[PDB]
């Protein structure tokens, strides 16, 4: 696809990850839950959603579509995770959004049931958002 | 680590080292900002964070890495002359932090630019910075090897 | 020396380096040949010349340049997948040895690798050597100005 278009989904992965990275750090100073590691078991129970991507033109290019649409949708789902993370979350739903979109453009849910499950879930979201984004740009890179 | 991908990284380095001294030569060259040592106390004004330098280190080249990738997406392409320099630079950073990502993988494991003589300093700065980093960077991979 | 100068300068030494390090991981991912130093006892037998290092040091490195364009030119390709990688490193190194030449001028002032494996083991002990003969010169033009 063009240079453009990988410098735009760059600058977008970017703002993306540097939020995910803000979530992801008061999710360890707030609550010590700082190693998504230790939760890996949990996402199970959790029932969180993977989106794929690495074995991946428009059929890829939906499939990121597709992974970014499941994301805003559990970044919604997990309500905020408290009163002080609100804010947080909804900057990195309102960007994951954006990118989103630049993709369609360029083409033309669990219960966290408790304050435990709100906090480890997000945790593992913001987790697996930032893996997911860094298999985009590889993808997107092999693809421009 | 595996020498081979060693090898990869090095090479990296020198990539980013080369595209960064370009942009430094043709700040120089176009504008006179020439020498980074007049323009050091307007880095604390320019509210630029320096990046400090298994598992643990790889992952401090990863972050100054992303804090280098921030800093040069916020100087907006400098200039249209230097908009190109840039661009190289970016997808060069981008693909060495890849590189680092999908290895720890394996093993397991802003400023604001206000103006444009803020892009044209600002530039001269995070060049500068960029190219001690790394390499400090080609120095401690050698003895992470 | 005009500042300019010597910034047309680092963007050189890292381009050469780039080529170092781009050959240097080719042959330790062509023929597993990835650590020089498992190859010393091959370059002290071969008897190998390394070169040492305002207008006496700017013709050393002038001099020093020399028997790198001669060294690698010796290699004759290292093998025909190898040719390109080398020429370049040729030609990068001819580029660098003009430049300073040409400074030099408006301030008025071989061993036989016999072997294939000769020749790839001598690519590994050349791009190493070469790589460390430039980053001094990156640091002795970094306090010539």
């Amino acid at each position: 696809l063009p240079q453009s278009f990988l410098l735009k989904c760059l600058e977008q992965v970017r703002k993306i990850q540097g939020d995910g990275a803000a979530l992801q750090e008061k999710l360890c100073a707030t609550y010590k839950l700082c190693h998504p590691e230790e939760l890996v078991l949990l996402g199970h129970s959790l029932g969180i959603p993977w989106a794929p991507l690495s074995s991946c033109l428009a059929g890829c290019l939906s499939q990121l579509h597709s992974g970014l649409f499941l994301y805003q949708g559990l970044l919604q789902a997990l309500e905020g995770i408290s009163p002080e993370l609100g804010p947080t979350l909804d900057t990195l739903q309102l960007d994951v959004a954006d990118f989103a979109t630049t993709i369609w453009q360029q083409m033309e849910m669990p219960a966290f049931a408790s304050a435990f499950q709100r906090r480890a879930g997000g945790v593992l979201v913001a987790s697996h958002l930032q893996s997911f984004l860094e298999v985009s740009y590889r993808v997107l890179r092999h693809l421009a």
